[PDB]
């Protein structure tokens, strides 16, 4: 769910996840995808595409189990859809962390999301 | 949609809407309803209940028309659902402004939303 996702992003990036990513760029946070603004935005683009392969569970509301082992997100023993969900979430938290070097605060609150250029198919 | 809603909140409160209200209390922003933490939180509770009873349009996704007339939000006639939605948003934006006087920063990023006491039925 959003809870696990946020917790993962905090754990990987060290950053308040709604603050940094809730409305970032054309792909991070609320809304759908769009032409990505930068690498961070692409992480989110990839994450939303990842969600589309999911059937059987709801990425926003379904909670799942994971742990923190040797500073690594470890997706739990769940079920098939929840496992892949957890893996989508882990992957975006890692990607966001890896692209902290180019995170741009000026994209943090993109209230112009509805006007982002249409995303290409996943 | 979220676009109109965030814009009204900014126009009414003067505050970055996702920043102040995206994760506030047990009721504002992401997630569902819960026992309100304060007056600001209560505004969002009422807003979420307002959303509950709409039919015909999607409150988070569906754009609508409104105007800023003498610093008043004036909902366009739109259609039945979009107008009701517009009035839902207008109401919460006004409510949030009216309660800035007790807004509490300590509630701004409640990552423990899922553990709020269950909200009463709308
Ligand atoms: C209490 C519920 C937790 C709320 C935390 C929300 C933080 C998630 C925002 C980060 C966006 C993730 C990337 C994406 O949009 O796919
Ligand atoms: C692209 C537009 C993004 C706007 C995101 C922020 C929208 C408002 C957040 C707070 C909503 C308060 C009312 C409620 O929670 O029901």
């Amino acid at each position: 769910s959003l809870f696990e996702l946020g917790k993962m992003i905090l754990q990987e990036t060290g950053k308040n996840p709604a603050k940094s990513y809730g409305v970032y760029g054309c792909n991070c946070g609320v809304g759908g995808r769009g032409k990505p603004k930068d690498a961070t935005d692409r992480c989110c683009y990839v994450h939303k595409c990842c969600y589309k392969k999911l059937t059987g569970c709801d990425p926003k509301k379904d909670r799942y189990s994971y742990s923190w082992k040797d500073k690594t997100i470890v997706c739990g023993e769940n079920n098939s859809c929840l496992k892949e969900l957890c893996e989508c979430d882990k992957a975006v938290a890692i990607c966001l962390r890896e692209n902290l070097d180019t995170y741009n605060k000026k994209y943090r609150y993109n209230y112009l999301k509805p006007f982002c250029k249409k995303a290409d198919p996943c």
